[PDB]
């Protein structure tokens, strides 16, 4: 039962541009529920479409539960002179623009445990019969650095009871991370989110790499069908490589399942300088919840897409 909570204008303080790009405009604001002291940063989305927007809530919506760590929440909308999506601020960011500006204080816990998160968050969301289809690295973001959640369903999509795929029109979609049937055929299934969480991986693991640089989106296709596939990063063991390269396999069915990932990525979690090789690893350190002043850190801190 999908409800959406209005939220007064005038609840608002603060609004700040953050950003604006393919996904619109996000600014960060205070939130203040009328009859409560309390102030909640809040991250607020428009595009640049009312209609496009609304259908993101109605997916975030469905697919909310008292139990769910790991895929942002909808805290409700707002009209204005646009609709407005509102969502706890995520302090940290996204964890493609993460990776690139901590990389001299990621270890291999870290890289691991975000693994773990990002599968758990993708399981959740194919248990209610949810094909993200935009899973990547710009689209996860970070709570505290041990804490991430998926994002951005725009391009989400609702299977109905019999069915397996989603079949799609001729909108503009993420072919660098798509796998070859859904750039092919324009199919999505939980299979094909597998690819892109292989790809949001490689991400992580090149500490935000782009994968395929300087090649065109049209060639990609080719490429896959030859075989090629994005390049072991050198931190990565055999066996984390071979989990992304069985993530773009071309049968989809043959690919892990998100529940595989799960305990695959953990098992490595529990020996983690086994499975990754960083110069440094045990003396680097990120803030973290229980450190006493991680508090100064968050104040710090709160202060693609072609045409097939
Ligand atoms: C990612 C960096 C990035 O997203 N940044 C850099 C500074 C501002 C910005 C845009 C942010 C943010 C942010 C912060 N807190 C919560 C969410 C978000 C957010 N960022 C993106 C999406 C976000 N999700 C939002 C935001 C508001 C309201 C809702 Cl309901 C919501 O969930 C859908 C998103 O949807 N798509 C991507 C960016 C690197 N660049 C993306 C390249
Ligand atoms: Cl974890
Ligand atoms: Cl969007
Ligand atoms: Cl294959
Ligand atoms: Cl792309």
């Amino acid at each position: 039962q999908a409800l959406l909570r209005i939220l007064k204008e005038t609840e608002f303080k603060k609004i700040k541009v953050l950003g604006s790009g393919a996904f619109g405009t996000v600014y960060k604001g205070l939130w203040i529920p009328e009859g409560e002291k309390v102030k909640i940063p809040v991250a607020i989305k428009e595009l640049r479409a009312n209609k496009e927007i609304l259908d993101e809530a109605y997916v975030m919506a469905s697919v909310d539960s008292v139990d769910n760590p790991h895929v942002c929440r909808l805290l409700g909308i707002c009209l204005t002179s646009t609709v407005q999506l509102i969502t706890q601020l995520m302090p940290f960011g996204c964890l493609l623009d993460y990776v690139r500006e901590h990389k001299d204080n990621i270890g291999s816990q870290y890289l691991l445990n975000w693994c773990v998160q990002i599968a758990k968050g993708m399981n959740y969301l194919e248990d209610r019969r949810l094909v993200h289809r935009d899973l990547a690295a710009r689209n996860v973001l970070v709570k505290t650095p041990q804490h991430v959640k998926i994002t951005d369903f725009g391009l989400a999509k609702l299977l109905g009871a019999e069915e397996k795929e989603y079949h799609a029109e001729g909108g503009k979609v993420p072919i660098k991370w798509m796998a070859l049937e859904s750039i092919l055929h324009r199919i999505y299934t939980h299979q094909s989110d597998v690819w892109s969480y292989g790809v949001t991986v490689w991400e992580l693991m090149t500490f935000g790499s782009k994968p395929y640089d300087g090649i065109p989106a049209s060639e990609i296709s080719s490429i896959l069908e030859k075989g090629e596939r994005l390049p072991q990063p050198p931190i990565c063991t055999i066996d984390v490589y071979m989990i992304m390269r069985k993530c773009w396999m071309i049968d989809a069915d043959s690919r892990p399942k998100f529940r595989e990932l799960i305990i695959e990525f953990s098992k490595m979690a529990r020996d983690p300088q086994r499975y990754l090789v960083i110069q440094g690893d045990e003396r680097m350190h990120l803030p973290s919840p229980t450190d006493s002043n991680f508090y100064r850190a968050l104040m710090d801190e709160e202060d693609e897409y072609l045409i097939p």
